[PDB]
């Protein structure tokens, strides 16, 4: 027997004809086709993957994991360079973490490919074709129920007391967890930090009740410039942490496609592998001539319905008007929209998932933006419009801060409850359920830490966990002069917010497979966004103003081309700011220079 | 003993220790320090018997030293297996269109650039001023070339021109497609690159020119009409930087300078630091902290040329101030012309003296690479430039509201004013040399030396010929053209139309230009336009602007909104807002490389890291 890493749970009753020859594909050297890994049953249709020291090293060279040298340069791991690299030893076994190794796996998992099988073997409606991966095959027909890594109880039990005043240990949690989850815990850190300035700023203007021109313009004015150099100093320490752990260094662009790519099988232009070949212009005309108008309907649907609930309060208002159950009617369409919102938002990313991955994506981290874009677009639309018709267009400030209070309050603290703290008794439960399966088998210690894992809640990604933070920076950036402890609360959400999430890691949720990322992907994009609406907000919202109105009391034109030119001088204000401000530390800049030298000189040496 | 290719010019009565010192590290092997090259006074000591020499000294190289300074720059050639790499001796059968037998593989103006680079590069070692001359001060790492010119012991140094090359490529430049290969062979990179955006601009420009004329023609003054050439100019302005961006990449694909890595290169002889080892090439050379440049950049730099900003705008206000005291008054009719006379003689005070000082702090700013001295210099002239020309167009159509006026002095800067231009750019200074050069030839044909005075009379001809300055003045005169139509084709629809007729004569205009007036410019490897390409863009995002403004001035949309002009505002302004997210995803949705070029330089990107795995 191995060491267990991965865990495959095939349906019900499978044919012994399938698994044998999906026994064969794992086992089976690379030479012949197929991963160089070991396969075993767990003693239900569940079976366990490992590999050699020396395969996993061999598939460390595959993937391109950058570790760093004696002469501390981070350089991509190969078996030939292997004593080059600082705490490697042949006589250890640790040099590369849980993570890595499961991440390898599944990495090899899904780049088995159909050679010359026609059909999945006893099951012909499951058709194949050379090229064709066999994970994404087995996954759709339903062969396969999942692929997952398994938790490390004690490593996870470190972790835990270290984890959940002091810094997160970000490094600690991507030797866990990988480069990705660490990375949302590394910015949420970062965020409740930067937020904390716009906390402290504006609790007085709460407090001793500060409605002024000039004390409204100071506080915008710093709102605009914190939005600015909080990201780009985020730019700067991700750039820092990614080029530490090695991932920074890594040109994912060459990596080997995600298993859900088709196409015919041919032979790479760049890399030279034997991989599916899909041409660009046909995913390019899905994405503009059928996804982009997809998602312009649903916005425009999002602001009908929008439009609808605003028709149902004026309808609740006149019926209250015209007393004990006219007061429960009033909450009626309030209840009534934040359920089509919900029912809206499950529908959506349903549409959204099926047109990204129809879309055909070669690598996982396009498909993943595109996917992110889609839905947060969505999801942006249906959370502000409203906020935005409150404030714009109804000119109603004492609404829109008591919308703004239940979205911060309230809403925050059951969300706490629904994300992780009822999950978590839930699972808990679920750990006694499963210890008396394990006890009805009568060693089982490994048998009833799969059963466990198994049924356990798979983690769907950190866009749920980002998106969090995403329309906390709306609130705050957009609206702080109408809600001036919108940082306040966010701060204070964000300071249970990172042991609630955790648990929900650790506690909760199954061992999710490490993905080596070297930012926060298209959410830059998305914040920095976040932070130019801000500028045409706080300018419209300090014109709007009685105190800047009395100073225009006939020429309302007048007023809007001051508030205008100066929005205009603000927006190439930051544009300049953001531009002049370098998205790389000096330090990282030279190490990512001579490295690019030594590449171009060892070309050179080559040919 | 060789072929002149370069000219070093010395003053009146430079010493002989000088003279001699100067020679020796042109000539030195670079292991001893200074350039493996061959120097040789323009006139032989028998020859020397016949003419004097006036200090002109020749410099050329061995066929194997030139290809080892090829190497060095690191010129980007076409291999046999049609894949672009850098040139290495070791590896020089490799590369396509190369033999031992031959000497035509690297070009005349290539050699001429590896000259310069290898004269750029000669640093001084244990000298502690420049021999003879004790006030000329040095310190090691400091670039004797630089020295020599700050000095003036130095007076020039020069590429030669070959008359029969340059004769071939005038009759093929000067209806045709520009022969931008050509030009590139010649002149170099950075020259052929502003032929090759001077012919697509020509041509980007057609579409504008032919829509815009039945507007004039028939007096098309209508909302739907002027939104639909507006609309039509916001995509127009976008499409067309995105695929001149795009075009460039496959052209110098081609030339193989796209694939070149600049940032690596040798220090500008004006790079000033201590001699110290480079952390990321490993060379010998200066060493000047970035936090001091950075400070002299936003601290000294940056106010300045806010100042000579806000300058430009107080000065643009008294001509409007005397504009309405010369209205008033009205030998009335002589006395109109007056402001307008004295304010464009001071505008053109105003750029020779801002040009200097630009030129000044830039230098002072101290870069490293040319190319960023460039950037930085061309920014800090183009805005002001750009706001002394285009402040008060922008003053008449939004302050005066007068379309009249915005109409004739439109009319004037893209008729008469490009028809003068063309007189002082080109047609004049080539009268000027044609009769300086007339002169030459007869002058040395009446004394009648017992000597072959051919490259004498070739080297004193060049000599006092006058110094290309740089493709600024010429990419100017494009970009104010781009302003004039992208911004104001509302008001003046024929602003293309004139636009693509000069352009038909700048191309021969700048040709002559280029081969009859200036002597050989020294070739520079570009791979883009530069900062251009964010001048263009952001003329382009003013563009929206402007046209959003116009159509929202025209009595038109007034008549729907006689009261409510706070509405009317709200309504232009928002429109304007979806037209600048619109512009800026048209510009994210265009990539700016084609995809076959993409993947050209991916393979090349594979192939160095498969190359640092074999290598360690
Ligand atoms: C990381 C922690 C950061 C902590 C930072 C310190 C917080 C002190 C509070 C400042 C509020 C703004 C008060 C200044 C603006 C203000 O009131 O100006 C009106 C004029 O005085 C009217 O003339
Ligand atoms: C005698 C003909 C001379 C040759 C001239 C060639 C001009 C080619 C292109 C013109 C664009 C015209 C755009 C017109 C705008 C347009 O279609 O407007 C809709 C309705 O006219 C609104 O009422
Ligand atoms: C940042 C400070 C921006 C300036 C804020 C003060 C400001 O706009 O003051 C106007 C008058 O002095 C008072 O109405
Ligand atoms: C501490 C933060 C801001 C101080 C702003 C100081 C300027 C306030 C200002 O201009 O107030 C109009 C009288
Ligand atoms: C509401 C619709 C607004 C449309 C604004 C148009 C274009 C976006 C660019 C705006 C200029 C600012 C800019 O590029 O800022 C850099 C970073 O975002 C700074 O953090
Ligand atoms: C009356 C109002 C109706 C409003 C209707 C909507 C108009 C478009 C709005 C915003 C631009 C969003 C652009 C984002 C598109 C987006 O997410 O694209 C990902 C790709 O589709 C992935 O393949
Ligand atoms: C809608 C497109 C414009 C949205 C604003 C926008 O893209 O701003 C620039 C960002 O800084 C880039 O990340
Ligand atoms: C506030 C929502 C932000 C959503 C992200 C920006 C999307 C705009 C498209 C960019 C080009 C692709
Ligand atoms: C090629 C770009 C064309 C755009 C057409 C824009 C729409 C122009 C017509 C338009 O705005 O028409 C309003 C009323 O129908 C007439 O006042
Ligand atoms: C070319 C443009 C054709 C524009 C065609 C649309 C013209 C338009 O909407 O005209 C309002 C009546
Ligand atoms: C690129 C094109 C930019 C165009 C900017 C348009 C700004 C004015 C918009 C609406 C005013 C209402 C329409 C009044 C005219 C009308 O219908 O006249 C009969
Ligand atoms: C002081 C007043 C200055 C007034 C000047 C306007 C400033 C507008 C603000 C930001 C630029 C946003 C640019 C968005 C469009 C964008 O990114 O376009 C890409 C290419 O330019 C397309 O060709
Ligand atoms: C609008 C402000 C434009 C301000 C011009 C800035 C500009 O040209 O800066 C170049 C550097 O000063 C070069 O060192
Ligand atoms: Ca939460
Ligand atoms: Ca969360
Ligand atoms: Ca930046
Ligand atoms: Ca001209
Ligand atoms: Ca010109
Ligand atoms: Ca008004
Ligand atoms: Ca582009």
């Amino acid at each position: 027997s191995f060491t267990p890493l991965v865990v495959i749970e095939l349906a019900q009753d499978v044919k012994e004809e399938t698994k044998e020859w999906l026994k064969n594909r794992i086992i089976a050297k690379k030479k012949d086709g197929g991963a160089q890994l070991l396969f075993r049953p767990l003693l239900q249709n569940l079976y366990l993957v490992g590999a050699s020291k020396i395969r996993m090293l061999l598939g460390a060279e595959a993937v391109g994991l950058v570790k760093e040298c004696n002469d501390n340069t981070m350089r991509a791991f190969t078996y030939r360079t292997r004593q080059n690299f600082k705490g490697f030893d042949d006589n250890n076994d640790d040099f590369l973490t849980m993570a890595e190794c499961q991440f390898i796996i599944k990495h090899e998992l899904e780049n088995l490919r159909a050679k010359d099988e026609k059909m999945i073997p006893g099951y012909p409606q499951a058709k194949l074709y050379p090229g064709k991966s066999l994970l994404r095959r087995l996954l759709t027909s339903g062969i396969v129920i999942q692929v997952f890594p398994l938790h490390d109880s004690e490593a996870l039990k470190k972790l835990e007391d270290t984890w959940y005043l002091k810094y997160q240990p970000i490094d600690s949690i991507r030797g866990y967890f990988g480069e990705t989850i660490a990375l949302y815990f590394g910015f949420l850190e970062y965020f409740t930090f930067a937020l904390i300035p716009m906390a402290v700023i504006g609790l007085p203007y709460y407090l001793f009740v500060w409605e002024d021109y000039d004390k409204y313009v100071i506080f915008a004015s710093f709102n605009l410039i914190w939005s600015t150099v909080i990201l780009e100093l985020w730019k700067r320490g991700c750039a820092n942490m990614t080029y530490r752990w090695g991932t920074l260094l890594m040109k994912r662009k060459f990596e080997e496609p995600r298993p859900g790519f088709h196409g015919v099988l041919g032979i790479n232009s760049i890399t030279g592998k034997e991989e599916p070949l899909y041409p660009s212009y046909k995913r390019q005309l899905r994405i503009y001539l059928v996804s982009l108008p997809f998602v312009c309907l649903c916005l425009y649907f999002s602001l009908y319905v929008m439009m609808i609930y605003f028709d149902m309060e004026v309808w609740a208002l006149g019926l209250h008007e015209n007393s004990e159950w006219t007061s429960v009617l009033l909450y009626v369409p309030s209840i009534i929209y934040a359920i089509v919102i919900e029912i809206m938002n499950r529908l959506y990313r349903y549409a959204a998932e099926f047109l990204t991955s129809w879309e055909n994506h070669r690598l996982e981290s396009a498909y993943q933006n595109h996917l992110i874009l889609k839905v947060l677009v969505f999801n942006f639309l249906n959370c502000f419009a409203s906020l935005f018709y409150i404030a714009f267009v109804l000119k109603d400030m004492k609404l829109l801060r008591q919308s703004l209070a239940t979205l911060l309050i309230t809403s925050q603290i059951l969300n706490q409850i629904m994300e992780s703290f009822l999950p978590y008794w839930l699972q808990r439960k679920h750990g006694v359920r499963v210890k008396r399966k394990v006890q009805a088998l009568k060693d089982a210690t490994l048998y009833e830490q799969v059963i466990l894992e198994k049924e356990m809640g798979t983690y769907l990604g950190t866009f749920d966990d980002y998106l969090e933070l995403f329309l906390q920076f709306g609130y705050v950036s957009l609206f702080s002069c109408v809600y001036p402890l919108a940082a306040a609360f966010a701060v204070l959400n964000n300071f249970t917010e990172v042991n609630s999430d955790a648990l929900k890691m650790c506690r909760v949720f199954k061992r999710p497979f490490s993905e080596p990322s070297a930012n926060i992907g298209v959410w830059q994009l998305a914040f920095e966004t976040m932070s130019v609406i801000s500028v045409v907000t706080n300018c419209a919202l300090i014109g709007m103003s009685p105190q800047v109105n009395a100073v225009f009391p006939e020429s309302k034109a007048d007023l809007i081309l001051i508030v205008v030119a100066v929005e205009h001088a603000l927006l190439a204000l930051k544009f300049i700011l953001a531009f002049a401000i370098p998205d790389k530390p000096r330090h990282i800049q030279m190490k990512l220079a001579r490295l690019e030298f030594e590449s171009l000189e060892a070309l050179k040496q080559q040919q």
